[PDB]
């Protein structure tokens, strides 16, 4: 990897972002990007911001240019697309913050943990095309095969990795190279369970796993922290429905734009068509989104914060009052 110029830095650095509190559960990148002209250097603020206020950077040895680098690297790898895009894992990232930190999730884990969760939110999309792993296998493409001689039908979330590991091999990008033994190796493993646990595919799995986990007083300790970790990525991947109703929004468009484009090019090749995708249908972003709510989210964060989150209510409240505005909006139709 091409190291990471000064002015690419500096350019980073210049952004003030003047008006926003970004530990606030009810901070909106979408008008972060929009309050300039260059929203791809307003995003690596944001990011910085909240690495550097953590205080957490500086505990494990990392130097604020060593953080800059890390950021740019990942950064440079995010495509253009309308969801997976460098914006979702900043916006993890920042909702991860506020779990940890006004859901007082800090509390169940260590300062390396949380450390390396906020780390693990940036790259844990890594050069994502806007096509899921079902794409990949149902088309037969290069990474599909890997993946599947490899015996891991986790396309990208290897992927993923594969490129976390290869950016954090690069000592001026190494987040990590101020950790030792026992921690070094932490972080590592810890970073890439997280991201192997994003694919949706083991969402009840893994869910299950936590819960049995927080519920059993006698569970292995190291495992709950680390199944805690990658309920706590989990949840920063499917937040959008937990924030205010005009962000959730534009999340939401913004991810049937991108599902709606691999449908078109699943038409091309001739593969099948899930309805989700299918642009010729149009169902309603309403319908959609009180689905997701009501067999993918709410009794997600329900039960997680029944279970021993219980600093995250908000998150559960806020789903609550997004499904209702929908139900409003068909309800008045
Ligand atoms: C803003 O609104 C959204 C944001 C993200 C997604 C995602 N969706 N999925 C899938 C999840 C399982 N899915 C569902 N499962 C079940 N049981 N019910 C239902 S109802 C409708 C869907 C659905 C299909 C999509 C992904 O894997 C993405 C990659 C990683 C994390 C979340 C991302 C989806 C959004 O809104 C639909
Ligand atoms: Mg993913
Ligand atoms: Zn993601």
């Amino acid at each position: 990897v091409t190291a990471i110029t000064k002015v690419e830095r500096e350019a980073v650095l210049v952004c003030e972002l003047p008006s926003f509190d970004v530990t606030d559960v009810e901070f909106d990148l979408f008008r972060a990007r929009e309050s300039t002209d260059k929203p791809l250097d307003v995003a690596a603020a944001i990011a910085y911001r909240l690495l550097l206020g953590s205080g957490l950077p500086q505990k494990f040895g990392c130097s604020d240019e060593v953080l800059l680098n890390f950021i740019l690297q990942c950064r440079k790898k995010y495509r253009n697309v309308p969801y997976h895009n460098f914006y979702h894992v900043v916006d993890v990232c920042q909702t991860i913050h506020t779990f940890l930190y006004r859901g007082n999730v800090y509390e169940k884990l260590t300062e390396l943990e949380c450390f390396v969760l906020l780390i693990t939110a940036l790259v844990h999309d890594l050069d994502h095309m806007g096509l899921n792993n079902s794409f990949y296998l149902k088309t037969e493409s290069p990474l599909g095969i890997l993946s599947s001689a490899s015996g891991n039908t986790s396309v990208l979330e290897v992927h993923h990795c594969n490129l976390a590991v290869e950016i954090l091999s690069d000592p001026e990008s190494d987040v990590f190279d101020g950790l030792e033994g026992a921690e070094r190796t932490l972080a590592f493993r810890s970073m890439i369970d997280c991201v192997l646990a994003t694919d949706m595919a083991k969402h009840g799995s893994a869910l299950e796993a936590f819960l049995a986990s927080a519920a059993d007083q006698s569970s292995d300790e190291a495992a709950f922290h680390r199944m805690t970790m990658e309920i706590i990525l989990k949840a920063g991947d499917i937040s959008n429905v937990t924030k205010p109703f005009d962000i959730s929004r534009q999340w939401a468009m913004a991810v049937t734009e991108e599902f709606y484009r691999q449908g078109d090019m699943e038409k091309e090749r001739g593969v099948e068509v899930l309805p989700m995708f299918d642009r010729s249908k149009n169902m309603e972003l309403a319908k959609g989104q009180i689905g997701f709510i009501d067999f993918v989210a709410a009794p997600f964060f329900q039960k997680i914060v029944d279970a021993c989150l219980q600093g995250m209510q908000w998150t559960v409240d806020r789903i609550k009052s997004n499904r209702a505005q929908w139900e409003r909006v068909l309800e008045t139709r």
